[PDB]
């Protein structure tokens, strides 16, 4: 029941969804805890939601993983709303409970890096880029 969760988040560290750059869209680009990740994150809104998004970079596993994660939990939702689970995102990884990280979808997964100080920041990364990227 538990060796699932290891494909689900090497297949998204192994092959990314929402992966590539986005046309005519000045990309968000941040990087590393100081482990070494870095990420160009385009975003499309159409509305005040969020169109299309995608992602290009170089990191860990976990870090990759959760970027590709990020886009799934996000496509179509609102400056606010991605803005509310970047919010639980965050707060999950640093030991809190709570049932809203229902909402994050497979994200919801990384709650095991809450236990690894270096790794927070890996895992995060893609969430700031989306933060930048909404407050334009
Ligand atoms: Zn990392």
């Amino acid at each position: 029941l538990n060796h699932l969760y290891m494909a689900v988040v090497a297949d998204h560290s192994k092959r990314p969804h929402h992966h590539g750059q986005l046309d005519g869209v000045e990309a968000v680009q941040l990087n590393n805890p100081t482990c070494g990740d870095v990420i160009s994150l385009t975003v499309k809104f159409d509305e005040d939601k969020i169109e299309d998004i995608a992602f290009a970079g170089n990191g860990c596993t976990i870090s990759t993983a959760s970027s590709s994660m990020m886009t799934d939990a996000v496509i179509g939702k609102s400056k606010e709303e991605a803005l509310a689970l970047a919010d639980i995102f965050s707060e999950m990884v640093q030991g809190q409970e709570n049932p809203a990280q229902k909402e994050l979808g497979e994200a919801e997964l990384l709650a095991g890096v809450a236990k690894f100080p270096q790794r927070i920041k890996c895992s995060t990364l893609a969430w700031n880029a989306l933060k930048e990227a909404i407050k334009r």
